[PDB]
């Protein structure tokens, strides 16, 4: 798997203050690769990146840090998720073939286990979120139809949720438990 550090969010949102509390696994629910969102957000003002972003973008051959993660990032629309927990887009909308998609999310899990080790965090409900749980959102859609069959616009319902985290966590904390393991 490429690794890129290039922090194009510029630290608009400051560092953060206290401590990490964990990881938010998103998906961008767009088709493009990691480099076509770190190509996007280096071409906003400091003004549009107001409308969002996360610490990193990954597809199926690529992680990009686009924010250095001792700074915040506007990822959950929530100020205890933008300052506490870390935020990983995973390549991901309707139209990215099961592999493809797949491949991305492990490659988040690796790089969340990376950080989640380097932080010295457990890998539990506590640390490892969704989207959702911040404020309103359909977000991780995809990872929701493939691990949990959950299609729908509905708000989610806890036990979906408590469900994606547990899918989360056991991918995370198998990297977290092997640090030389690889996502390929
Ligand atoms: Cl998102
Ligand atoms: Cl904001
Ligand atoms: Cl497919
Ligand atoms: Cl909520
Ligand atoms: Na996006
Ligand atoms: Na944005
Ligand atoms: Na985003
Ligand atoms: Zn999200």
């Amino acid at each position: 798997v490429n690794i890129i550090n290039n922090s194009v969010c510029r630290g608009v949102a400051g560092r953060r203050v206290g401590d990490v509390k964990g990881v938010v696994i998103h998906n961008t629910w767009t088709n493009t690769t990691a480099e076509q969102e770190m190509n996007r957000l280096a071409g906003m003002t400091d003004k549009q990146l107001e409308a969002g972003f996360a610490h990193y973008y990954c597809d199926e051959n690529t992680i990009i840090r686009t924010e250095d993660t001792y700074n915040r990032a506007w990822h959950v629309a929530n100020s205890d998720g933008n300052n506490s927990y870390i935020g990983y887009e995973v390549r991901g909308n309707r139209e990215t073939p099961k592999a493809v998609f797949l491949q991305a999310e492990q490659n988040a899990f690796w790089q969340a286990a990376e950080d989640l080790r380097f932080y010295g965090l457990p890998v539990n409900r506590n640390t490892v979120k969704c989207h959702h749980q911040f404020s309103a959102t359909e977000c991780p859609k995809r990872s929701l139809m493939e691990h949990c069959g959950y299609d729908s616009t509905l708000a989610v319902p806890a036990a979906i949720t408590v469900q994606m985290q547990d899918y989360f966590i056991s991918q995370i904390k198998k990297y977290y438990d092997n640090p030389a393991l690889k996502p390929d």
